[PDB]
């Protein structure tokens, strides 16, 4: 049972940025990965911001404090754009790049031979069966989900998934992992959505499904389910907030690979809405318009 | 404009007792109707043990004024176990009994016989179809789904439902009222689960099924919804305080409606702790063990 020092996360979006961001502020050696310099140098930028976004709120009696914090934790994290050349002295590799089964397959592919003998494979996605992207390497045992959620510096939860392959004891240290961000971790097997999404996007749909029917409005879906339910946000407001786009891709999958389950029919809606680049928070405007 | 003023309760229970308490303690005369004496007299004793348990707290700088607030109310809270002698002349009549559609529609077309032209008929039902009940009478323009939620006097919605036979003039009467209890209205057409039930009970359904095919535990279950998604209760401490048979009962009713609908498959272990009476919180027990 090794305990994870070097974090390699792969994918300078929101996420792997997050991930990147929370590993290194809680002691982690971390190296993000991504296409260009000028994309590192954007994300990493990023960090730094919401670092000293954070610093402000916590250290706001002693900012030459809160300026340690942050130099401390951003200068653990060093960049590089061919994850190749770090994993073979890293303790795990979190990927979080583009949802296309064949590019992550070839990178996991590949990172297996330049990888430690003890490294440990994981993957933040939300579409694909970690087992897919597993068997492109021959590293099974030492391959799993895991799954954070956005603002991940935020999100306490995260999600450990276990293949039929995973050993106990990659399992373990993922789980060890998991409190050493700070953050709790829960078990499930590698089934479309796991746990949260696999419970909280069908139910969007059906809020979607209710109003298309006419038989609510939107305004009042939130509400009624806000004050009703005491959600956070209404689902109008949380489909807009995590992404159409997002949202649409995840279920048109689940869609797919089960055509006939009633739990994945397409809505009219969010299908126009995405084909008009409405995607939400993210473009000003989804359900809603936003400021 | 029909301004309720006079507010006659059908039913002394859970709902029932707190519809009438948060009448009375908004200015509305109150008449709460029950089956006996007995029953009526420890309705009427639950609202005045609510009350006062608030009152301690919030009249605590001002003990007179706590005890007016308690007696003031308390006294505007009449007591009958004639219902067709009170609405002759009350505005609003709201129906909260035992949930047999055959049972309230012989009440309701009684009662229609003897209320005045004005007075409002509302029914608090979950599972039963406003336009059904409404078709008793001839007064259907006046019938109307009133739903609220236990607690009544904290949970702050009520969902006015509108049958395609509702007036706007009823339909506006009742959410004037709803404001007037210091409530927030919304509005959704006569449909099975209304809004917050019809995209909450099929989740919980779904966190069942989830854990039935054993990819994840109760615990994570509830500890993922909760950390994930921010809800305040996970599926399995939610369906415990709810109550197992008031859910049960509900997703039956969908399952005779539509034996087809997925959505709506019994769940083995939900029937097999109500067969062994374990309901939740009212029983101490259901999927957690209490006090
Ligand atoms: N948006 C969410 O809240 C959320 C939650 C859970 C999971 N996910 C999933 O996690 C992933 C992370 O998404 P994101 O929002 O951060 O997106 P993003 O587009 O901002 O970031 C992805 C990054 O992947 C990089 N990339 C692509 N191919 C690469 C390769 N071969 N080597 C190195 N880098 C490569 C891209 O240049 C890009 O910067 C997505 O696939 C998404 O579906 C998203
Ligand atoms: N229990 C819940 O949490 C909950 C949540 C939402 C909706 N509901 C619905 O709300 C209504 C109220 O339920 P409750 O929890 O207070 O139940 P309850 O069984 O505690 O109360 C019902 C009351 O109705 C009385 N009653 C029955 N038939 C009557 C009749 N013909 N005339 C007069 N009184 C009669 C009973 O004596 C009893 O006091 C029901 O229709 C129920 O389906 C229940």
């Amino acid at each position: 049972k090794i305990i994870v020092k070097h974090v390699t996360v792969i994918g300078g979006g929101l996420m792997g940025a997050g991930i990147a961001q929370v590993a290194a502020a809680t002691g982690h050696t971390v190296v993000l990965v991504d296409q260009t310099e000028d994309i590192l140098a954007k994300s990493k930028k990023g960090i730094e911001e919401s670092l000293r976004k954070v610093a402000k709120k916590k250290f706001a009696e002693n900012p030459k404090a809160g300026d340690e914090f942050v130099e401390k934790t951003l200068s653990t994290i060093a960049t590089s754009t061919d994850a190749a050349s770090v994993v073979h002295s890293t303790d795990l590799v979190v990927e979080a790049i583009v949802q296309n089964l064949k590019v992550k397959n070839e990178l996991f592919k590949r990172l297996d031979k330049f990888a430690a003998e003890h490294t440990i494979f994981a993957s933040n996605t939300s579409s694909l069966q970690i087992t897919s992207i597993a068997n492109a390497t021959t590293r099974q045992d030492r391959f799993a989900g895991l799954h954070f959620f956005n603002p991940v510096p935020v999100m306490k939860l995260v999600e450990v998934i276990k293949t039929p392959m995973t050993s106990q004891k990659t399992f373990e240290s993922l789980v060890d992992f998991s409190k050493a961000l700070g953050k709790h971790p829960v078990s499930c097997k590698d089934t479309p959505g796991f746990i949260v999404n696999r419970l909280l996007v069908p139910y969007l749909m059906e809020a979607i499904r209710l109003y298309e029917r006419g038989d609510a409005s939107k305004e009042d879906i939130d509400t009624a389910m806000k004050l009703g339910a005491g959600y956070p946000m209404g689902p109008f407001e949380l489909l807009d907030y995590v992404g159409l786009d997002t949202t649409k891709f995840i279920v048109d999958g689940w869609h797919e690979m089960d055509a006939e389950n009633p739990l994945h029919q397409p809505s009219p809606s969010l299908n126009k809405l995405v084909a008009e680049n409405k995607f939400g928070k993210k473009t000003g405007e989804g359900f809603y318009k936003y400021k």
